[PDB]
């Protein structure tokens, strides 16, 4: 599959990034059991990326894109959208679907 996006808390649903722009998000990243391996809310320091530079996972590019500013959503992300077979060696495990919480504050 690709990434589902699940609402956790409304945005203003008219403001919605377009390629180029930069996102500036709290996340939390969890495998599939439910195990954080990532949050920027622990470090206290909002993530930035730029929208259509791969930068991210492609189910960041996609669902990151859905989000409306403001909004708070759960990102449930396939291996393919994600990591893949190889993961990532002691912290994302082989075909893992991940869920991601993520709160985009800004575009900037």
């Amino acid at each position: 599959m690709g990434v589902q996006v699940e609402t956790i808390s409304p945005g203003d649903g008219r403001t919605f990034p377009k390629r180029g722009q930069t996102c500036v998000v709290h996340y939390t990243g969890m495998l599939e059991d439910g195990k954080k391996f990532d949050s920027s809310r622990d470090r206290n320091k909002p993530f930035k990326f730029m929208l259509g530079k791969q930068e991210v996972i492609r189910g960041w590019e996609e669902g990151v894109a859905q989000m409306s500013v403001g909004q708070r959503a759960k990102l449930t992300i396939s291996p393919d959208y994600a990591y893949g077979a190889t993961g990532h060696p002691g912290i994302i495990p082989p075909h893992a679907t991940l869920v991601f919480d993520v709160e985009l504050l800004k575009l900037e």
